[PDB]
């Protein structure tokens, strides 16, 4: 997250860290959202490599023991059947992960609230992006969970010429674009939390930023629109 601030330890309890095994060690690659005690929603492109992955819930500082984390392996990865690696601009950047074990819910580990199917937010709705991704374009990962206020840019404006044009589809949400705050590499897969009727719901799975950089004026961070996938999510979780 570029332009962010450190989140309080108990603010975003559905945020997870998706990590891969690197020799004898583990490294953070993406965020994700806990949606059942044994299912995590993340971006399909995060699990494109054939790596060994684990999920860390209750995580705050990637590099020190917080005393609140649970570490669990990944037993099954289900990516959307329509996901194309060579076209993130085509959409369907979403994947479900069932965990080898159910995690324990407490005030650092909670389920994310998903929107009702089809819900679209008003232009410039209040949302926060969270993650451990790069704190600058071509920078390095944050050690502590960051957050940043990222208001939505609706489909008509975000698919206009001056913003992303044709690169964005209506199965996506745009948020940000002020040139200061944004998602960045390592944030992919994580939540866009938006306040709707006094409740925060996870409306976006972070998908991509501009090839020019993370925080680029009029290139908002693009997210998979979770409310376009509610039937797919429920159908996967009911069958697996
Ligand atoms: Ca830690």
């Amino acid at each position: 997250v570029v332009g962010g601030t450190e989140a309080q330890r108990n603010s975003w309890p559905s945020q997870i860290s998706l990590q891969y095994r690197s020799g004898s060690s583990w490294a953070h690659t993406c965020g994700g959202t806990l949606i059942r005690q044994n299912w995590v929603m993340t971006a399909a492109h995060c699990v494109d490599r054939e790596l060994t992955f684990r999920v860390v819930v209750g995580e705050h500082n990637l590099n020190q023991n917080n005393g609140t984390e649970q570490y669990v392996g990944v037993q099954k990865i289900v990516v959307h059947p329509y996901w194309n690696t060579d076209d993130v601009a085509a959409g369907y950047d979403i994947a479900l992960l069932r965990l080898a074990q159910s995690v324990t819910l407490n005030s650092y580990v909670q389920l994310g609230v998903l929107p009702r199917a089809g819900t679209i937010l008003a232009n410039n709705s209040p949302c926060y992006i969270t993650g451990w991704g790069l704190t600058r374009t071509n920078g390095q990962l944050a050690q502590t969970l960051q957050q940043a206020y990222l208001p939505t840019v609706d489909y008509a404006i975000c698919s206009s010429s001056s913003y992303w044009g044709s690169t964005v589809k209506n199965s996506m949400v745009c948020a940000g674009g002020d040139g200061v705050r944004s998602g960045c590499q390592g944030d992919s897969g994580g939540p866009l939390h938006c306040l709707v009727n006094g409740q925060y719901a996870v409306h976006g799975v972070t998908s991509f930023v501009s090839r020019l950089g993370c925080n680029v004026t009029r290139k908002p961070t693009v997210f998979t629109r979770v409310s376009a996938y509610i039937s797919w999510i429920n159908n996967v979780i009911a069958s697996n």
